[PDB]
């Protein structure tokens, strides 16, 4: 009763600024459900899972029920040529659908569900003790040079041997996964699915076999271990899309020990952001942090994890909408791409702080990048573009080139847009970039190489999927990744599931075809990861 | 159109887990304004603006509907004996009103404005530019010596003079300021309001006059000042209940230069918690930074200043429900209370890290506490409650008696529950109780005094509202407060705004009455905080 008039004030907040929400058009149960089965299929990459806007605008009850039903249908309808599909044109949605998803963007967004430690644990398994665990290499593979190859709609993955080229083992795992990530020991691979299940493999028991497993979100795509000095498969960390959050766990169980929320206040305008995804994710080596991506929100975080029970974290505002990036070859500066901003990033993990944002072309997507010492400029780290065929190259030594440091110094022409990854290797000569999702069929099925001892020539085209001999298909190749000793560049023909698909592999020294790895278990080969290049940041 | 087939797969989410909220009884427009301004007015204090629960159990539609109307409709009209009013029965609401909130509660939760940098910029005025301003002291008040009381209902704040006992200058604020923190050269005056708004004034003015304001947030409680070495006036910090956040400004002319949410996981549960209000916030003296007590997640912030380009924080976790607190006698330990927990978190600021969770009674509610050596535990911090007359004594001296530190060494009792605010001074032999919400009237308008060369004798009542000479009235009793030098203790009579009130001065070294502050101005005192003593955190 004392604690009843102790609270019993008015709260400072104006009811009338307090909105109801509705004044939509009336919609069963099964309208909802069909448009809302729709939303997540086609629609909620872009505009995001809430409709606050990602890489498109905002889709909230006040703005569609401003532009009303025949403005949404219409723009539903034809698209626009900056980036919204035209799903009446092109006959992908029936009149009927699209009338529903106008509908459907005029009430409130439904809400998903959170995602936190009691459903991390609930999920976790630990499926061989650490105890039980092998001392030594119980096999006769050469791990440095195996490849874990993606067979995205299997929910597998494919260990592949780089000099034999055959599969070793096909390993259940999450959805479609994205990446692949070694422990800094090289003993442990980490795969985690778009799904954000992960899975720890062994690589030295008998067969490399899982012993461990987890749940981090409802959907995810990065995953990370620690490398700094004395702290050798310590922790793992993970970044999810939804819920906005990143978890640290135990590097040898998986255990989650502690999850952050990435819900903020953007860097522009600095307003409020209900859905800022983490994106990339890298081990720093110069002090004991992972660098943490938050993309709607352009920060780049420093999660210190000395102290994993008071987490200390620096918020470095970079640009908005970071993705993908990798290390410079000093591995001392962080090469991050803001790809709808047009702009990378450049993070100092030593002096922990922004270096620079450099304007580049139309969406970076670098991948983790190509780092080579141009003759000219000096060291560089390059990158492609999904926007247009440009390759920029930028100065990554403040030391030695300081004309240069954090600059578009050059500029290389590829087929055109729609790149992926770019690629190189210290032991080679070549720079290679793929164009999977160019429009055209002959450029998205072939890659470019550059001559780094002659730049000013033009690339020469490899037809990868040509090579392969598949037959019918789209047959989109995919991210070149050389062998350990840097003499092979292996690419993915990434054909439908029904379809048959490849991983070619080139000489690199002669350009000419090495293999061609088939098997009726690759289905919808995309990333693949050789463990050494991997594990020790070869790029 | 590289791009869209970029961003063409499906999202991870299930479609089927995403849900549509409703099936709640209709309600018109009308109806569901009268309710949603009931709610604020009366229910959101408790439990919350989204309704997620604070003190109180969550009131969103997946529990409600589960209830039913007249589960809803009996309980709000009976309450419960732990804390839930009987708004029927005392007949504070009609049958008809508490049939609209038992439908209201099962609709969704209405949304409230966000408010970032482009609201707060918009709201931040510069009065007087600091090369406007004086150069030196322009007045020939005792400032030190000033008080620095809350004119609550009159959106107000008057500076009384402690030697004289008059109001020199009645300033208008935002509604209801909750307390007053002075700036390091203890020159500016902070203020701030329920509703957010803050006032820097200048204690310098030939008259004492606002040289800035800013509006943080929607609803707000605390500000605060930097202390550390070298930076004097340097940085202002605020929190906010809603939205979740807390506000960095410029030292000199209050511009925003950094907004952070505190929406984020809780420390027992480790779930997603939509609405950590802000509660005390007190700058550290060990290192550039504040430390920020973020209510309903339990965690307790050390945001570092010393660069807030790119903030640095160190996430301790406490125990859940943090509110007030202070330092210990040193200036070291931040004895802080998580009063819905019935504990008391001590966060050390020098090596950062949570010392101790001790155990106390019902509700601890210390205010900043009060600090004295005892005979027998040596020093000592004590609180009251809320919800017992009992008052903890916390030894806080690890390095020369480690036997007692961070433990509840002893108890005392007051008059009973329903207090607030516990005082002493380091010049004084008086520890001061005031029970300002216990149910009963005569305990409410007076306080408990105990002697602290003999503690085992039990207090004496002094009656403060009694001596005021006011009348009719509930002349609720609240927060003791000494002067400069320690020898007076001031005690605010706050009486209903059409009623009369003033503020009871006692002799500290008699016991005696002094004398009493009246004044046509003086409505509804509440907060006083003496210049000297609360920018010195002499307590
Ligand atoms: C955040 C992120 C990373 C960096 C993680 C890291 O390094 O820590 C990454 C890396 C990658 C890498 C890493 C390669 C590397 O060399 O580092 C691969 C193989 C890859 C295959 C694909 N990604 Fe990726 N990818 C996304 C997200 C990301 N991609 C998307 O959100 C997007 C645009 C939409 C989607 O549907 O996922 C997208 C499209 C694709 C594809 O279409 C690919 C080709 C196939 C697939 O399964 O989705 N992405
Ligand atoms: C977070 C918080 C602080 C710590 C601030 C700091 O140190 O930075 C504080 C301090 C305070 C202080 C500071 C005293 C001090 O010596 O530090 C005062 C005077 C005070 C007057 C009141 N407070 Fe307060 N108070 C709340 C919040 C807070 N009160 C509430 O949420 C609550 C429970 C309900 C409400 O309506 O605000 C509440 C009730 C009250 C009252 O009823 C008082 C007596 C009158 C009023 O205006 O609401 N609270
Ligand atoms: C990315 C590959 C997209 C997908 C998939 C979908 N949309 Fe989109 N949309 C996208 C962009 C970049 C833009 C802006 C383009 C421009 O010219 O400005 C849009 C815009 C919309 C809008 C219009 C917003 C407005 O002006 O108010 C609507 C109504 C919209 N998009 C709807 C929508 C739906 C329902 C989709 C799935 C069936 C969908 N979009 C997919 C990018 C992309
Ligand atoms: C604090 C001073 C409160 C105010 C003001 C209001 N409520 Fe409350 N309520 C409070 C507590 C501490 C509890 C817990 C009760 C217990 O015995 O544990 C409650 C609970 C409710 C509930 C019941 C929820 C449930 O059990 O499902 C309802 C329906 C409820 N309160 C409604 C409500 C409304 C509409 C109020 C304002 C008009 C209101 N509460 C005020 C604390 C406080």
């Amino acid at each position: 009763k004392a604690a009843e008039q102790y609270q019993g004030a008015a709260s400072a907040v104006d009811p009338a600024h307090v909105v109801r929400t509705n004044g939509a058009p009336d919609m069963s149960e099964s309208e909802f459900n069909e448009a809302k089965q729709i939303y997540f299929q086609r629609c909620a990459g872009c505009h995001g899972v809430l409709r606050k806007g990602a890489t498109g605008k905002p889709l909230t009850p006040d703005i569609t029920q401003q532009r009303g039903q025949q403005y949404l249908e219409a723009l539903i309808t034809y698209g626009t040529p900056l980036g919204m599909p035209n799903w009446g044109s092109s006959g992908e949605l029936s009149k009927e659908q699209i009338t529903l998803m106008a509908k459907y963007i005029q009430h409130t967004p439904p809400q998903p569900p959170e995602w936190g430690m009691p459903e991390m644990r609930e999920s976790w398994k630990v499926l061989v003790k650490p105890e039980d665990r092998p001392k030594k290499q119980l096999n006769d593979l050469d791990l440095p040079n195996l490849f874990s190859v993606t067979l995205r709609d299997a929910g597998q993955i494919a260990l592949v041997d780089g000099d034999s080229k055959k599969i070793v083992k096909v390993i259940d795992t999450g959805y479609a996964v994205h990446i692949s990530r070694m422990s800094a020991s090289g003993r442990y691979l980490l795969v985690i699915g778009r799904d954000a299940r992960i899975d720890m493999i062994d690589l030295w028991a008998k067969e490399p076999t899982k012993v461990a497993e987890i749940k981090i979100g409802i959907e995810a795509r990065s995953v990370e271990s620690s490398k700094f000095k004395g702290y050798e498969d310590r922790y793992t960390i993970a970044g999810a899309y939804w819920p906005p959050q990143f978890a640290i766990m135990d590097g040898e169980t998986l255990e989650p020990k502690q999850i952050v929320s990435t819900r903020g206040m953007t860097v522009d305008t600095q307003t409020y952001h209900p859905e800022p995804r983490v994106a990339a994710i890298i081990a720093s080596h110069e002090h004991p942090e992972f660098i943490v991506n938050v993309k709607e929100t352009g920060k780049v975080l420093l999660v210190n994890y000395k102290d994993i029970d008071n987490l200390t974290v620096t918020s470095i505002g970079a640009a908005p909408f970071l993705h993908d990036g990798g290390w410079d070859s000093s591995h001392r500066y962080f090469m991050t791409a803001a790809n709808n901003s047009n702009k990378v990033a450049v993070i100092d993990s030593k002096d922990r702080r922004l270096s620079a944002l450099v304007d580049v072309g139309k969406t970076p997507h670098p991948g983790r990048g190509a780092n080579f010492v141009h003759p000219k400029y000096g060291p560089v780290w390059s990158t492609s573009h999904l926007g247009d065929g440009s390759i920029s190259l930028i100065g990554t030594d403040p030391k030695n080139h300081p004309q240069y440091a954090w600059k578009k110094v050059a500029e290389l022409q590829g087929q055109g847009g729609g790149s992926l990854f770019i690629k190189t290797h210290p032991k080679s000569s070549h720079l290679y970039v793929d164009t999977t999702f160019n429009p055209d069929a002959r450029i998205s099925q072939s890659v470019a190489v550059f001559d780094l001892k002659n730049l000013d020539a033009k690339y020469q085209v490899l037809p990868i999927a040509e090579w392969a001999d598949l037959g019918e298909g789209a047959k989109r190749v995919v991210q070149p990744e050389y062998n350990k000793r840097g003499d092979e560049v292996w690419f993915s023909v990434w054909n439908g599931k029904n379809d048959s698909s490849a991983l070619v592999v080139v000489d690199d020294k002669t350009l000419k075809l090495k293999a061609v790895v088939k098997d009726p278990r690759l289905i919808t080969p995309t990333g693949k990861f050789n463990v050494y290049n991997t594990q020790h940041d070869v790029y």
